């Protein structure tokens, strides 16, 4: 969680992100995958500041595993497999998918690079304590 359950954030390749030239190559909104915690499929997504928002998700549908793409024109993650739709902060607003996308903290480090770590606070979305813990 602090140190065991982390993650350096890495790409496609499996190297790991560098934050500046990240921002260069996502406008804000932009919600793309990354390589996450025990390498899960996790969003990495830039506020309209232009920044890597506190939070990335989890993109594994916590329906049956598909991952979850971002749909930029109906502002919404919309699962393909069986329909699951969660909104821009990934709350789960259409099943089947009975849970909300899991929240990820985010942060950017000194040496210019994002670290993933478990969301233990509340899930600012539900208020409910995290499924995913
Ligand atoms: S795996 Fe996403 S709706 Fe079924």
């Amino acid at each position: 969680h602090h140190i065991e359950g982390r993650a350096v954030a890495k790409d496609a390749l499996g190297n790991d992100i560098k934050v500046s030239e990240y921002l260069a190559k996502h406008l804000p909104g932009d919600r793309s995958l990354a390589q996450g915690i025990k390498g899960d499929p996790t969003y990495v997504i830039v506020t309209e500041d232009h920044q890597i928002a506190n939070y990335g998700l989890n993109a594994v549908c916590t329906h049956l595993g598909c991952v979850v793409p971002w749909n930029v024109s109906e502002n919404k993650f919309i699962c393909p497999c069986h329909g699951s739709q969660y909104d821009s902060t990934g709350k789960v607003v259409r099943g089947p998918a009975p849970l909300s996308l899991a929240l990820v903290k985010a942060t950017v480090t000194e040496d210019d690079k994002l670290v993933f770590t478990p969301w233990t606070e509340i899930d600012f979305r539900t208020g409910k304590e995290p499924w995913w813990t």
